[PDB]
DNA sequence: TTCCGATAGTGGGGTCGCAAT
DNA sequence: ATTGCGACCC
DNA sequence: CACTATCGGAA
């Protein structure tokens, strides 16, 4: 019923109590609106998935995660982004982990509230929902990360119990996600586009075990011009790595 | 005063699907 | 059968 | 997803 999504904020941008939050573990899966007919994704593409997906789900609008366990991304997103043309019966072990409703005027408490009314009314266990906790002092939370991150978990979400759902980015609704940073050296510069044009878009950086990936954001437009040489090593972080090991959503910190 | 939230516009890894080879 | 590319997910 | 770079209004 409310226009745009509402988005998380990242952690640090100390003085938020985590008390008055419920607490989970962010999934790393595909999100998908839930439209009591219809499956879809962040930005409307339909979702094909079999009738017995979504067999007796019920007749409202809930916002979800598309999840099987963790670590199973890249494999997730080629079971939900796949068309479906039993074979295709790939969907056996995905689930609905519903985490928000879309609703004016309610606090969160409350939708959370409805959403484990609709599944105990909900015999298909596909649907599921989110597993909310409480935590305490943000040393609580420190740990808590280290331990979802260490157990192959992505991260934490933070949602206020008090707080109405709103669009855009918010205090409300908190992303929570661990970071380290490494060492590779520039391999090649590669020719940016746009209004990156006659500027370097990238760089072919390789890590000291022998993993190459290209480098593509995190320079200022200064950097850009005259970037780092090739032969030169560069700090990056990231966040994890993918199946074939390589940094993901890597981004470029300072040379050295 | 600072800082937040919203836009616009780049870049990656991975995958799917269609056009070009 | 191969390859390249855009458009999506993250 | 990550990020840089603006900008007007909220804090
Ligand atoms: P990006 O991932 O930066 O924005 C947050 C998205 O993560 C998805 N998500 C996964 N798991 C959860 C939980 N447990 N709670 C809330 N959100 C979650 C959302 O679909 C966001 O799009």
């Amino acid at each position: 019923i409310v226009d745009g999504l509402q988005l998380a904020k990242q952690y640090g941008h100390q003085d938020i109590n985590i008390a008055e939050y419920w607490v989970s573990e962010k999934l790393d899966g595909i999100r998908a609106r839930w439209d009591g007919t219809e499956l879809r994704t962040r930005n409307n593409n339909k979702i094909d998935a079999p009738a017995w997906f979504t067999a007796n789900w019920p007749k409202a609008t809930i916002d979800g995660e598309l999840w099987i366990a963790r670590g199973q991304f890249e494999r997730t997103a080629s079971i939900v982004l796949s068309k479906l043309t039993l074979p295709s019966k790939r969907w056996a072990k995905v689930r609905f982990m519903a985490f928000d409703m879309p609703v004016a005027g309610q606090s969160f408490d409350s939708r959370l509230n409805m959403l484990n009314n609709l599944k105990e009314a909900t015999p298909n266990p596909t649907f599921a929902v989110v597993s909310q906790f409480t935590l305490s002092s943000v040393n609580a939370l420190e740990e808590k990360l280290e331990q979802v991150t260490l157990s192959g978990g992505e991260g934490l979400m933070l949602h206020h119990k008090k707080a109405f759902y709103h669009s855009g980015r918010s205090d409300k609704l908190i992303k929570v996600k661990q970071f380290e940073d490494a060492e590779a050296k520039v391999l090649a510069h590669f020719a940016g586009k746009g209004k990156f044009k006659g500027m370097m878009g990238s760089l072919l950086v390789e890590t000291p075990a022998g993993v190459q990936f290209k480098l593509g954001t995190g320079f200022s437009e200064k950097e850009r011009r005259a970037p780092p040489a090739v032969g030169s090593w560069v700090t990056f972080k990231f966040y994890g790595v993918t199946k074939n090991g390589k940094p993901r959503f890597a981004s470029f910190l300072r040379v050295r």
